Formats: C-alpha cells, structure tokens, sequence
C-alpha cells in the first residue's frame, strides 16, 4: 500500500 493509503491506515 502506498503512503496514501498507509495515511489513511494510521487513522
């Protein structure tokens, strides 16, 4: 998963 996607992971 790319960082946008770990972004919205991390909320």
């Amino acid at each position: 998963d790319v960082f946008m996607k770990k972004l919205s992971k991390d909320k």
